[PDB]
């Protein structure tokens, strides 16, 4: 894709949609055929997102929130404490963390999305409508993908839910609620003599867009801050026709302004007609009982604490020449060393460094701003902190946490960690995870994506030479309520006693206790051994650096043909997978054994010959296992 490079983000004519904004080719799991490469798309150290998700919208938005310093630092900062019950918050945490430490390596938003769907479906007020209006937007099935004006609703909902969960952390922070918090006094005047004051702290600000009898974005924001409207809705208390007047007034200027554009197509045409509509930088002040915004501080000097806002980023909708539609995120990040900003454009797994001129241009007929994030100038230059700067709670590794505690069909006795064998950097463990299926792809055009799998069980055993060497310390079955298409019992080894009503075993919740276990281990620096680990991690939705793998599949790989650890065992040991399917601890154990064996054969410097031997013998024998 080089002739016209896929990363070309500019065209000669304004009507032509650049390759960078185009419909990217469908990604798939490492195939098979064939294995997909993301290196042509992303040349930055900033990770893109796997478009293989149902929500469709969120990816862009996710990126938009990834580069808000306060947002990022707080959300990833909450990970140090357990916070199991706050699903969306913590999942957004793990996701942010992963995107940060992947450093350009492709990331998936599958777990966060699964949490979102699990929440929105976790029902049988007026918010319920805003909840169930997402499943109509989720799981596609609605002609062309994007219908106005859902992303704004996604913004409002996400911020709201994150605030609600923020209220119920272990420290009950108001950080996000104080950051996005617009103290909005909305007053309803039933009559001139007598009026009515509702007060709401709103995380985002809706923008229309009517009259305002220069023509850039600032007076829009100003109008949305302080406006007088009338409503047509008749009050039922009389049954008569009631036209009420209502004034909405924003009182404060928070560190982050989240703006949701709800304009007409004609108004968008008026924006594209204008130039520099999206103001890169402005100054605001609270005068009287109104917020006033001007481009420079000299257009109005003001009195008290004049605030400076600079464009952090924005999510925009692109409608291609095909009339297909998709979301794309422009975002800005600060380089303090050179005292200058650099711009990034995110289109799923395509990430490109762009000029500010191109990032601010709104004149393109194929481009339409949807969500806009402004940030306090000083807060925007704060460094993005990592959770590694905090002391973290690893206590979940040393105790039991599950519902409910019936504990039947316990499997082989795994004993827990003690602080004498506390796992620090360099320590090694064996791991195997088994999944179940829930859905199955679509055909889409023939005269559209393989999905979906769900984590069912995960087993981690010790790898350090001790009394309990090779003895499991983790063997958890995952909490999953949703329907299971196929259990893959012959491949997975489920009972299936997966259901919480049918306690069955040590069923444990992946929100995100097991995920927190793995993430803590990886964050500590534990290297993981096993067979076929990449796919496992893709289904756990976690990314481990390759210097902690240690994958027998890769080592014993020859001629690009991946062999079953059943075959490897059977040839080099007693066949355990044949009798009897199926157990994760068994696969992990034999994988550990295989790694140690590989270490032996490597130390003796004879293993290339035994590789060419097991393959000569195999290729000749065509991989048949006696039984
Ligand atoms: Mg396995």
């Amino acid at each position: 894709p080089e002739t016209s490079d896929i990363q070309t983000y500019t065209s000669i004519n304004k009507y032509e949609v650049p390759p960078a904004y185009s419909r990217l080719p469908l990604t798939s799991g490492r195939f098979g055929t064939d294995n997909f490469d993301f290196t042509p798309f992303n040349n930055t150290e900033y990770s893109g997102l796997d478009p293989d998700v149902d929500n469709h919208y969120t990816n862009a938005i996710i990126q938009l929130y990834r580069f808000i310093p306060e947002m990022f630092n707080f959300v990833v900062g909450c990970l140090k404490d357990e916070n199991f019950e706050t699903t969306l918050l913590t999942d957004l945490g793990y996701l942010f963390d992963m995107m940060e430490r992947s450093h350009g390596k492709i990331c998936s938003s599958s777990n966060f999305q699964a949490s979102l769907k699990s929440l929105t479906d976790k029902r049988q007020e007026e918010y319920l409508e805003s909840l169930c209006i997402r499943e109509s937007i989720e799981d596609f099935n609605s002609s062309e993908s994007i219908k106005r004006n859902m992303p704004q609703k996604f913004n409002r909902f996400l911020l709201s839910q994150l605030i609600k969960e923020e209220a119920q952390t272990v420290n009950h922070n108001i950080t996000l609620n104080q950051c996005f918090g617009l103290e909005t006094e909305i007053r309803t005047e039933c009559s001139c003599d007598h009026y009515d004051t509702t007060v709401k702290l709103l995380p985002s600000l809706s923008i229309s867009g009517i009259n305002k009898t220069g023509q850039n974005i600032l007076p829009y924001i100003e109008y949305a801050m302080k406006n007088v409207t009338q409503k047509n809705s008749i009050c039922p208390t009389c049954g008569k026709t009631e036209t009420i007047t209502q004034e909405c007034t924003v009182k404060n200027l928070p560190s982050v302004l989240s703006l949701e554009l709800s304009l007409l197509d004609t108004e968008f045409s008026n924006i594209r007609s204008s130039k520099n509509w999206l103001t890169s930088e402005f100054y605001g002040s609270i005068i009287k009982n109104k917020a006033v915004l001007r481009s420079t501080a000299s257009e109005l000097k003001g009195t008290s604490h004049i605030f400076k806002y600079e464009l952090n980023g924005y999510v925009a909708k692109i409608t291609d020449n095909n009339n297909e539609t998709r979301l794309v995120t422009y975002v800005k990040k600060y380089n303090p060393k050179e005292n200058c900003f650099k711009w990034l454009m995110f289109n799923d797994y395509l990430v490109v460094e762009i000029t500010e001129e191109e990032a601010l241009k709104m004149t393109y007929p194929w481009k339409t701003p949807e969500i806009i994030i402004y940030c306090d100038a000083e807060e925007l230059r704060k460094p993005f902190f990592s959770v590694d700067t905090y002391s973290i709670n690893y206590d979940i590794l040393f105790r039991d946490y599950f519902a409910n505690g019936i504990r039947d069909t316990a499997r082989r006795e795994y004993k827990l960690l003690t602080h004498d064998e506390a796992p620090k950097s360099g320590t090694l463990v064996a791991i195997d995870a088994e999944f179940v299926s829930l859905q199955s792809e679509l055909c889409e055009i023939d005269h559209i994506r393989p999905k979906r799998t769900a984590l069912a069980r995960i087993s981690i055993i010790r790898g350090e030479e001790g009394e309990l060497y090779g003895v499991p310390f983790v063997d958890d079955y995952v909490v999953n309520t949703n329907h299971i298409e196929d259990y893959l019992t012959r491949y997975s080894g489920i009972l299936p006693g997966d259901l919480d009503p049918e306690k069955s075993t040590k069923r444990l919740v992946r929100r995100n206790v097991v995920y927190r276990k793995v993430w803590l281990l990886m964050q500590l620096g534990c290297v993981f051994v096993g067979h076929g680990l990449n796919n496992d991690f893709k289904h756990i939705n976690i990314n481990v650096p390759r210097n902690q793998i240690r994958d027998t599949a890769i080592y014993f790989l020859q001629g690009k043909r991946y062999l079953s650890l059943r075959y490897l065992a059977y040839v080099l040991l007693g066949m355990n997978i044949q009798e009897g399917n199926h157990d994760s601890i068994e696969d992990a154990h034999t994988a550990l054994i295989l790694y140690k064996k590989y270490l032996h054969l490597k130390e003796k410097a004879i293993f290339e010959k035994v590789l060419n031997s097991v393959y000569e013998e195999g290729r000749a024998h065509n991989f048949k296992v006696p039984e």
